[PDB]
Formats: structure tokens, sequence, C-alpha cells
């Protein structure tokens, strides 16, 4: 005795021995007919035959056992029902026939007959279902989505880009079509309406989207034909329904669908669209049939450093009494060996904001095919605020962002704190697109990534599925300081680079073990006080700093090894020394771990360490650690224009990379 339920309408066709009755039916859908409606003259049972292409079944009042009626006389008391099915689309109104004749024993033959005419219709909302090509035909009713190589329901791109140079904003925001090319960013939906036109003049087709999903999708259709001006928006944010304009000869109508919103805390990615069929000659109005399809918003995906470089971004900034042009030339040199485009953001756009790693994260979106990259513009909002929205966003490039309450952003909101791992299979559960890595304060306290918004947005994608690291011990507090990845021919393969104070102290002591002992730091050049190998080691302040730092990096090591399914062969420890200011960790010398990775070419900040027999020993320690993997180590001076400001090469650059060959829809999150 449940209180209340939304329950499906029941259309039951009445019969008359006096007058023939007519009925509408959609192909492949049962038509409930009432044989008990008019029963003649104390008749004992019945016989019903119909034709042609008509099927008649009896269904006991449980959910199961269609039992087809033969030529055999059926008792008039059964568990009550009759169902008729029309196999094709009717060429003319009332061209299917079904006749019922009632019997008795109590003969000769029928004591009366009831006549029922049927009009067959084909109503199917169809989308792209096996992922290829164009829309496909599923009835065959299946689930709206399934996650494997298995097969599922449809995919939809969130449309953000300007294939339009008329407007400053992505086509997402507009209620009318602008470019024709914008249609290439949209998913096809075919509405099959097949039958007599005289039928459609009474019963009407209506196309709906739920209010929940109203603002997440736009649906366009061309009534006119095949010209930019003929496209109207049939469904949108404030339009929940479309009364289909169907001209008599046209039995299949094409629709175009575009996603308004990426998956978020409020949205799990599933959007449902409906084509119903109603009979307006009725109040209450009846809906005779409904077909519902579904879409899945293509998630935002990140590319790890192990991916091949395409375009590197560095901004020309100058001042503190100087210029970074030299660094820019180093970067040109370095980029054009890797064969990748080098984009230099001039000074007038960046307002001397040199960190282009923090402002945005490069990513991509993908459909059966249309695949184009998307920028995630950070809430950071300092000197680069307008760069992604103005400079980047364009015909094939996307824009997405999340704004922030007060008083955000914090430093943890900078996207240098947002990274992602190379593809990794862990404990039987595989992550082909990698795993997102964001820094936070140690669990059980402190400032998080100051956007609960971007966090929500990142875990919502349900793909790479972010793990949280501990960056807060660092003054700037980005994961890119102590962490990175490099590509390798073996094994998985790739290797994770961790900052290792203990390894650095180790190196210095083992070279103190040789004559070698007093070669100093910041040797290469200087206005800044030289210092040694042995009062490193003799000083214990800095080693409190470095043992603490190494401890924190050890914690992050346990987390990373656990979550990414890593073994010590995967990890490589790059020597790095830190120091403490106001309880927070800065870098003692430029941070080598923070570096730009382009293929086997690694742009690295140049530490100035002990000079022993012609070389910086730290540099060559690194070379000995890396080069055997095939990685050529290039050392670039970032010192005055970057390190002085507590940032390094990777942090002063931003790299867009080639999307994964693997297709996100083929994994199982
Ligand atoms: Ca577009
Ligand atoms: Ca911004
Ligand atoms: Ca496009
Ligand atoms: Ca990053």
């Amino acid at each position: 005795h449940i209180e209340g339920r939304h329950m499906a309408p029941k259309r039951v066709v009445q019969l008359s021995l006096k007058m023939p009755t007519h009925a509408v039916c959609v192909v492949g859908v049962e038509a409930h007919v009432d044989i008990h409606s008019d029963v003649p003259k104390g008749a004992n049972s019945f016989r019903v035959s119909g034709s042609s292409g008509v099927e008649v079944f009896m269904v006991y009042n449980r959910t199961r056992v269609k039992e087809p009626i033969g030529k055999a006389r059926w008792p008039l008391d059964t568990d009550a029902d009759m169902v008729v099915s029309v196999g094709t689309a009717s060429k003319e109104l009332k061209d299917f026939k079904v006749r019922v004749s009632y019997f008795g024993e109590q003969e000769d033959q029928a004591l009366g007959r009831s006549v029922l005419y049927l009009t067959g219709v084909d109503i199917s909302l169809e989308v792209d279902t096996g992922r290829t090509g164009k829309v496909k035909r599923s009835q065959g009713d299946k689930k709206t989505w399934r996650w494997g190589p298995e097969g599922y329901g449809a995919i939809l791109l969130v449309n953000c880009d300007r294939d339009n140079h008329r407007s400053a904003e992505p086509d997402l925001t507009h209620s009318w079509l602008m470019s024709l090319a914008d249609l290439q960013d949209m998913s096809p939906m075919l509405l099959s309406c097949n039958g007599p036109d005289k039928l459609f003049d009474s019963h009407k087709l209506v196309l709906n989207v739920p209010f929940s999903d109203s603002k997440r999708v736009r649906v366009f259709c061309a009534r006119g034909g095949n010209s930019l001006s003929d496209y109207k928006q049939v469904l949108g944010p404030q339009c929940l329904s479309y009364e289909v304009e169907r001209q008599p000869g046209e039995q299949e109508i094409k629709f175009y669908v575009e996603g308004l919103t990426f998956p978020d805390a409020d949205f799990l990615g599933l959007v449902s669209l409906s084509v119903s069929l109603v009979d307006p000659g009725t109040l209450p109005e009846v809906t005779l049939f409904t077909d519902t399809v579904g879409f899945r918003m293509a998630p935002w995906i990140m590319t790890p450093n192990t991916q091949p470089p395409e375009e590197l971004y560095v901004c020309r900034v100058m001042d503190t009494h100087g210029s970074n042009e030299k660094f820019l030339e180093d970067m040109s040199y370095l980029t054009l060996k890797a064969n990748c485009k080098l984009t230099i953001c001039p000074q007038v756009e960046n307002r001397n904001d040199r960190w282009i790693q923090d402002e945005m994260e490069f990513g991509y979106i993908e459909a059966p095919h249309k695949s184009f990259p998307v920028v995630f513009d950070s809430p950071r909002n300092r000197g680069l605020k307008d760069f992604p929205y103005k400079r980047i966003l364009g015909p094939d490039f996307g824009y997405v962002t999340r704004e922030i309450p007060l008083p955000g952003p914090s430093s943890l909101d900078s996207f240098g704190n947002l990274d992602v791992s190379p593809p990794v299979t862990v404990g039987g559960t595989e992550y082909p697109l990698g795993r997102i890595l964001i820094g936070s304060s140690f669990p059980k306290s402190g400032g998080r990534q100051m956007a609960r918004a971007v966090r929500n947005f990142l875990k919502a994608q349900q793909v790479q599925a972010p793990v949280e690291l501990y960056s807060d011990w660092l003054s700037v507090g980005h994961v890119d300081e102590f962490l990175t990845f490099v590509p390798t021919s073996d094994q998985k393969g790739f290797r994770l680079l961790l900052a290792s104070p203990s390894a650095c102290l180790k190196l210095f002591q083992e070279k103190k073990e040789e004559g070698y002992g007093e070669a100093a730091q910041f040797d290469g050049l200087k206005h800044q006080a030289k210092r040694s190998i042995n009062e490193m080691l003799a000083d214990r302040h800095l080693q409190r700093d470095n043992l603490h730092a190494q401890k924190c990096i050890d914690w992050n090591r346990n987390v990373l090894k656990r979550e990414l399914g890593l073994a010590e062969s995967d990890i490589v420890d790059i020597p790095q020394l830190f120091f403490l200011k106001n309880f927070y960790a800065e870098a003692f010398f430029p941070d080598m771990v923070n570096m730009v990775v382009l293929g086997k070419y690694l742009g690295i900040p140049k530490p100035y360490g002990p000079i022993i027999n012609g070389r910086c020993c730290l540099e060559e320690k690194v070379q000995s650690l890396l080069e055997p993997l095939g990685l050529h180590c290039i050392f670039i001076d970032d010192y005055l224009s970057y390190h002085e400001l507590q940032g390094e090469i990777h942090c002063g650059t931003n790299v867009r990379r080639k999307p994964f060959p693997f297709k996100w829809w083929n994994m199982v999150p």
C-alpha cells in the first residue's frame, strides 16, 4: 500500500459489434485491446483473426508469456487482455485489419463480430550507438550507457570554441547557429517518423528535454533547407519542448545536438532526449508513445609530460632592470630540436606575468570523431587573466573555467599544482588515461586547493580520477616542484622524478670522500656569496630543512607508490636541496625537478653546484641518472628572471601535448 507513484498511462482500445473501431499503433509496440468491452448475447468464447502483417497475442496478467493466438477458439474468461502488433509502416490510414468473432455452443457460427482497423506508424528517436559513422537504429532497446569496449548509448561534445569570428564567446552561449562548421562539433540525431500524413494531421509528434538537462544541451534543426539561415533552435535552456513541423512527404528528420556543460558536481554526464506522440483532440491529453535516447558529455582529459610535445608556451616579460630574451632564445633552441612549435606571449598581453604554467592547463575533448583540445583557465586571475579567453580560444580550441568565492584564489589554485600521471594499471584496475595529481595541505588540516569548484570539476570527469598529494610544506606549494615524469622505451614505461635532499647530501658527502671536498655552490658565476661542500654538511640548520623536506617527499612517495602502483624501479631521485623560511620550504639552488619535458629532450634549470674537474657535479649526477634512458639533459639558466622569484623552467612554460591514442570511452572507471 505505497502512498503514491508516477505510473504509465494505459491505452486500452474498446471494441463494438455495432460499429468498427480504429486505432493507432507504433511498430514493435504492443496494442492493448479489450475483448471484454462488448460481449454479445451470452457468448461462451471467441475467435479473432487479422491480417496482413498483423500479429495477435494473449498476455496473462503477470509480466510474462506472450502466447500467440493460433486458429484455435479462445475462452472468453482468461486473465484479461489482448495485444496486437503491426510489423511495418502503414501506407494508408486504416489499412491493417483485425476481426473478432464471438462464439457459443450456442451455434451455428458467430453471434456477433467486432471490427478493428489499425494504422501502423514508425516512431524512433535514433542516435549514434555503435561508435562510428552516423546514427544507428537501436530497437534493440539497450541501456543509455555502458562503459567498456562492450557498447553503450550516445556521446556528445560540450561545444566550446569559436568556429565563428563574429563573437567573443564560444558557440555554447548562443541560441542561434553562426558558422556551418559549428555543426561539425555536434552529435547527429535522426528522428524516424514513418506513415500516413493524414495520421499526423491529428496525432502530433513532440520533442522534449527534461528541465534538469534543459541548460545542458542545445538542439538545432533546419526547417527550410540546408542553409545557414534555415537552422532554428528547437530545444534549449528556456525551450523544453518542440512541436515538430513535419511536411507530408518527409518521413525522416535530422537533428543536431551540442553539449552546454561539462560533467560537474551537479551533473553526472547523462542527458536524455525524448520524442513523444500525443493526441491533441483530448483533455486530459494522451501520449500514445515515447522513445528516449541518451548522451554522455565527453569529459575533459589531461596530458602528462610523457606525451609528445606539440606547442610550448613562454611569455616574453621584462622588468626587473634586465631582460629574459636570452632565456627565450634558449627556449627557441630547445623547442626546435624537439620539433615543436614555440609560442611566445608578448609582454603587452601578460602584463609581465611570467608564470604561464599556473594560469591554465591544456587538455582535450573527443567524440566518435570530432576531437579538439580545450583550455582549463584557472581562477588565478593575475596578469594572464585574459590570455586563454582572448588569445587561445579559437576555432578548434576549447575554453572551460570555474570561478571562485571569497577570498580565493590561494597559491594552491595555480595550475602548476595541477598535474597528471602517465598511463598506469594498478591492482587489476587500469587507468589508461593516467591519474590527476593535485597538491593540498596535509590531511586533517589547512588550505586545500582553494577551489572546491575545480576539485569537483576534476573528480567529476570520472576519468583519470585525481589523487591528492601534500604540497603545503613548500612556500609556493605546487606539486611541480618536487615531482615530474619522463618518457622511456622500457618498461611500462616512463620514470617518475622526485626531489631528493638526502640524495644530494649523499652525493656531496661521497665527493667529500674524494679530494674534491671544498668545491663550492653558485660557482659558475656570482655576485652571490659562494659556498662550500663541507659547511653544508657541517651546518645543521639546512639539514633540518632537508631532512624535513625529504620526509615530506617520502610521504608523497608512499602515496604515489600506493595510488599509481609503482615499484622503486619506476622512481628516480634527482638531488635537490631546500631551505626553510617562515616554516615553509623554498629551493636552496634552482629546482631541477621542475623542468620542461619535450620527448627525450629535457629542458632543465641549471643548478650551480660544486665545480669538480670542468663540470658541475650535480648536473652530471643527473646526466648519469637520466641519459642511460635516452634522455638528453639540457641545462638552461633561469636564475635571475625566474629562480629569484621562486619559480623554475617548467613553471615559466606551458606545454600542449598530443592527445592519448586510447579512447576514453573504452575504459572502466
Ligand atoms: Ca564549435
Ligand atoms: Ca582566469
Ligand atoms: Ca570546431
Ligand atoms: Ca601543471
